């Protein structure tokens, strides 16, 4: 189904890109979002898929109307419109000024300071989680390292046991891959059902963890409700969940299939850092959005109250005006640009801990398992939407040839 173009849209600005389900997925899928950056395609343009809404195609335009939240407003985030009116997360729903006092207090459970202080843990879970594997000579990476690491980090943060972990586990995953056994509200309940009891108990006896923080905190001036720590602690619980699984997914899959960058790594593992910076630009995964507030024209474009457009974050640093040579990796680029983590008000509040997992995993995968690569026959295939991925990453490697 494409949606009936809406008469303030005029026809040469249409370009039929459907997010869930890009012509060229087979290709990569950041490759298949590409296509928005050929020549002939403007930097603003309507799409009649998923109910029609504008797409901004450069770097440029996403970075600006993310900064411009008067104009394009957090309120309906998520294309199709469905999901973005159902979807109350907090911060991620809000707006500046509201949204500036969540911020800073979900900002006490994940920046720096605590990304330094857990930098130890995260090592020892990735080496126990790598050194597992080791001995197999093969895994699927995206089930066996990615999707384990990162709710193992948030119930470390959270002061929450392992015992709980398959049932969190599933609950996120019908969020946003569900099976059918429950509906989005119903999974979301069930989570509230799960954190609620946690609240009010570390509300009357507070730990240093993350849910006591986030439920002994003040916004406005005043304490936070039940309903307001609920549903921030959802988005601290779903918010590094999809995005690392299928970002570490990209990474190892390029590095798979990549020697030559696998060997710079290896023998230069101070550059790590910065490898991480340029696959973070390079496989970008991030696409959401914005609703206009009111009418607005917009470089030449006149966008209508109420039209909601996609900003995807995988684009700016794509972006042949923002990085020459886009697609091509290169772990020494002077200056990398991206907004991979964002722009603006809602520029991701756990960035430094996501860095700090990329860069944890990749010392640890690199010095235990450097010589890995994607299981003879296999073909990776890549997923498209609000966070694209990868479906599974088959690797095989020689077991004498790592170090226990
Ligand atoms: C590769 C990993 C990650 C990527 C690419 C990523 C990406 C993003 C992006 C693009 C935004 C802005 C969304 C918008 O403007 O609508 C965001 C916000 C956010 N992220 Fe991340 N994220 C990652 C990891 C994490 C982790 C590990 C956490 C820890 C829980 C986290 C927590 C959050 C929170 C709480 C916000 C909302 C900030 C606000 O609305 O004020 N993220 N993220
Ligand atoms: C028929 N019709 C109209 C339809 C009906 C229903 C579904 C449809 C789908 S669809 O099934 O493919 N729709 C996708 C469901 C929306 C996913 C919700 C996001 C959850 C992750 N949330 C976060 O808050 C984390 C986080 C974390 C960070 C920051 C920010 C953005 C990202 C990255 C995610 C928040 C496709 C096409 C049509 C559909
Ligand atoms: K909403």
């Amino acid at each position: 189904n494409l949606a009936p173009l809406p008469p303030h849209v005029p026809e040469h600005l249409v370009f039929d890109f459907d997010m869930y389900n890009p012509s060229n997925l087979s290709a990569g899928v950041q490759e298949a979002w590409a296509v928005l950056q050929e020549s002939n395609v403007p930097d603003l343009v309507w799409t009649r898929c998923n109910g029609g809404h504008w797409i901004a195609t450069r770097g440029q335009l996403i970075r600006e109307a993310y900064e411009d939240y008067r104009h394009f407003s957090s309120e309906c985030p998520f294309i199709p419109r469905e999901a973005g009116e159902a979807y109350d997360f907090i911060p991620t729903s809000m707006d500046p000024p509201e949204q500036r006092q969540f911020r800073a207090l979900a900002n006490q459970v994940v920046g720096m300071p605590v990304v330094d202080k857990l930098e130890n843990r995260i090592q020892e879970l990735a080496c126990s989680l790598i050194e597992s594997l080791r001995p197999q000579g093969q895994c699927n990476f995206t089930e066996d390292y990615a999707e384990p690491f990162p709710i193992r980090i948030f119930m470390l943060l959270a002061g929450l046991p392992e015992e709980d972990i398959p049932h969190l586990k599933y609950l996120t995953d019908q969020m946003t891959r569900p099976d059918g056994s429950m509906t989005f509200a119903e999974a979301k309940e069930a989570l509230y059902d799960y954190l609620i009891p946690i609240i009010e108990q570390r509300r009357q006896k507070p730990g240093t963890d993350a849910i006591s923080i986030v439920a002994n905190g003040q916004v406005n001036g005043r304490p936070i409700t039940s309903d307001e720590a609920k549903r921030m602690c959802g988005l601290l619980l779903v918010g590094g969940l999809d995005t690392v699984v299928n970002f570490l997914s990209f990474s190892m899959e390029f590095l798979a299939k990549s020697p030559e960058h696998r060997q710079e790594l290896i023998e230069r593992p101070e550059r790590i850092p910065a490898a991480c910076e340029e696959l973070l630009r390079r496989f970008s995964l991030v696409a959401d959005g914005r609703i206009l507030t009111s009418d607005y024209e917009f470089h030449g474009v006149q966008l209508k109250k109420g039209d909601q457009i996609l900003l995807p974050q995988m684009l700016s640093g794509l972006d042949e005006r923002e990085n020459a040579a886009p697609m091509h990796v290169d772990f020494s680029r002077q200056k990398v640009s991206h907004t991979t983590f964002g722009h603006g008000s809602h520029l991701c509040l756990g960035q430094h801990l996501a860095r700090r997992e990329i860069i944890v995993t990749l010392k640890e995968w690199l010095t235990r398992i450097p010589d890995f690569s994607i299981a003879p026959g296999a073909q990776i295939q890549h997923k498209s939407g609000i966070v694209s991925g990868v479906q599974a990453l088959p690797l095989v490697w020689d077991p004498a040839t790592t170090k226990a």
